[PDB]
This record gives C-alpha cells, sequence and structure tokens, in this order.
C-alpha cells in the first residue's frame, strides 16, 4: 500500500472513520509484538494491495485507544472491526458477536474474500453480512 | 412533541442517525399496539420535552423495516438503541447485552437519570457509560 498505517490515539481511529470514503475501513486492534497480530498483520500487509480497491487497512494499538477498546469489549487480539463510509459493519461469522472478528484468517484469500463480501454488501446498503470464512482459532480457559 | 416521530424505512432511521448533532438519539423498535411498548411509549412521550436539549427521541417500526433490527441482533421488542453522532453508544446495566436496552423503563426517572449519564459522557467523548438505574428495576427476561 504499501505500509500499515499505525493509529496510536481514539482522535486517530475518529479521524480514519469519518475520512474513509467509498472503501471498507479495517481497523485492526492489537499489539505490534503478539505473535498472533503478527500473523494477522503478514496477511494484513500481503494482500493489502490486491484489495486496494475495496479497502484500507489500519493498526490500532490497543493499548491506546480506551474509549474504542472499551467500547468493542477488545478483551482477545487481534479484534478486527469494519466501517464503510462512517457505519460500523457487522460481520456474522457463526459466533454471536458479529461486533468484531476475533482471530486471525486461515490464509490470505479468506481474507480477500471476507472483504468482498464486505465491500459489495456496502455498497448495496448492506450492514451486516454473512463471512464465507471462519476465522483461527483463539484458545480460551 | 407527545407524539414521537415515527420512522419507517432503512433510509428513514439512516438518516435520524446522521441528522441528529449533538444529542442522544434515542430509537425505540418495537410496535405501537404492543403492551410493553405502550409502557415504554408513555415514558418516551412524557419525558421527552424536558429531555429536549439532551435528547431526541423516535419510534421505530419493526413491522415496516428490518435492516436495522437484524444490525442490533433485536429478538424482542421493544429494544431501544442510543446513539451521539453517528456513532452507536453502548450503556452497561448489568446484563450482558450493552448494545439495547430491552423492555420498558420502571420509572420516567429511570430513564431521564438515564439519558443524563448517556448525554455527559457522550459530550466527553465517551462510547461505553455505566447505567444508572438501580438493577432491581432493570426488566429481567
Ligand atoms: O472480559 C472481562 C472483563 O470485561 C469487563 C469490561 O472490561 O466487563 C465485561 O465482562 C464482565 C464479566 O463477564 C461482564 O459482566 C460485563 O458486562 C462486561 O462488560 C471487566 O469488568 C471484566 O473483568
Amino acid at each position: 500500500s504499501f505500509l500499515l498505517p499505525k493509529l496510536t490515539s481514539k482522535k486517530e481511529v475518529d479521524q480514519a472513520i469519518k475520512s474513509t470514503a467509498e472503501k471498507v475501513l479495517v481497523l485492526r486492534f492489537g499489539r505490534d509484538e503478539d505473535p498472533v497480530c503478527l500473523q494477522l498483520d503478514d496477511i494484513l500487509s500481503k494482500t493489502s494491495s490486491d484489495l486496494s480497491k475495496m479497502a484500507a487497512i489500519y493498526l490500532v494499538d490497543v493499548d491506546q485507544t480506551a474509549v474504542y477498546t472499551q467500547y468493542f469489549d477488545i478483551s482477545y487480539i487481534p479484534s478486527t472491526v469494519f466501517f464503510f463510509n462512517g457505519q460500523h459493519m457487522k460481520v456474522d461469522y457463526g459466533s454471536p458477536d458479529h461486533t468484531k472478528f476475533v482471530g486471525s484468517f486461515k490464509t490470505k484469500q479468506d481474507f480477500i474474500d471476507l472483504i468482498e463480501v464486505i465491500y459489495r454488501g456496502a455498497m448495496r446498503g448492506k450492514l451486516i453480512v454473512q463471512s464465507p470464512i471462519d476465522p483461527k482459532n483463539i484458545p480460551k480457559y
């Protein structure tokens, strides 16, 4: 894109939501050094060019964006949130929470496939889409 | 007014979310004839005027438009959703779902006190707030 932008404040996330027009805004909430975020971030970086017409991808430091981290109840990282023209786009990936996509992707193409689904739903005026793919597994207690 | 505005299509809801500036937008998803909706609509109507500096209230017909009902995962009516400057507000009532209030308020004052807290927090940039309502007064269902 080439590079992935980093956001480190509530105000920067607000500005990305407000200024990103006609593309899916992808907000990866995480920590750059977290191993699962490192895995996702590599997919994001690699796929970003092929998705540049459909999506603008930003990395967000979960620890520095309290208003958003608390609002989305980010409890496991990475957690990725989607917006389109200032509307929060929800994604049903079979789990009860449609608000954020928790975990990394199996493959780069799975991520592209999700993004296409979001984009084409949002262009049609949809606000919630079903994901054609399932997330990679996040182990819990 | 006493007779709160009705929204009967997705585009009308989209527009109220965009057009309500600097006040809490209150969206009541329900049916005007339903008994619990009648209880809640009486409180919304009777408090609307003295809340008019802090909130704009709308009645959303779930039998004429349904896009938003799926978007907010609404299974039971009434369900009431809060927004501020285009972005959804969460409220922790003491139950797991912070995205919407389900059922009717026990008293006028509970709704007033809630709007006060939502408005002040939203004006300070918050997106999630703590409900002030005593849990004994929160419908359980
Ligand atoms: O993930 C648990 C952690 O989240 C907080 C909010 O930061 O509260 C959430 O989880 C509580 C326990 O499940 C819920 O009862 C509450 O509704 C929810 O917001 C913390 O208080 C909690 O330690």
